[PDB]
């Protein structure tokens, strides 16, 4: 029944919590940048993103496929390159967050593809 979307967001949340947030020294990417510490951030980064807000989107079942999800994770890296520069050590840990994310998704590719299909058919047929 409704379980398909909840299972999908469940697997997403855990990838974030137990594989992505586990990257060494990734804590600065766990939460929105605190303006108190980086006063220009929200002036040079126009679309902020972080793992906690991604989790909040997961709580609200924002992502129904891998792809809108990867959009937001990739954004975290895109944002680090603009603020910190392409070969900053902070950009490099964001890179690895992006990497372990893709690594996990392909591990569960066939499993997630099933979930993804059932959700789109439900959606597209809910409009009857
Ligand atoms: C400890 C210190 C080093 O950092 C922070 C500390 C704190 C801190 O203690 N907060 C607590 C909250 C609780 N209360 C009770 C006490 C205070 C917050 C942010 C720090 N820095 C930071 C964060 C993110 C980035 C970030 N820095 N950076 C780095 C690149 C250049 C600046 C540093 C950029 C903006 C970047 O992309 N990102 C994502």
């Amino acid at each position: 029944m409704d379980d398909d979307q909840v299972a999908f967001s469940f697997i997403l949340d855990n990838i974030v919590t137990q594989k992505m947030m586990a990257v060494p020294d990734s804590w600065p990417f766990h939460h929105p940048v605190n303006k108190k510490f980086v006063p220009d951030y929200y002036k040079v980064i126009v679309n902020p993103m972080d793992l906690e807000t991604i989790r909040k989107n997961i709580s609200k079942h924002k992502y129904q496929s891998r792809e809108s999800f990867l959009d937001d994770v990739n954004l975290i890296l895109a944002n680090s390159v603009k603020y910190n520069g392409p070969e900053s050590q902070y950009t490099k840990t964001a890179q690895e967050i992006v990497n372990v994310c893709y690594q996990t998704l392909t591990e569960y590719d066939e499993h997630l593809t099933q979930l993804e299909k059932d959700i789109c058919t439900a959606k597209e047929a809910a409009l009857e």
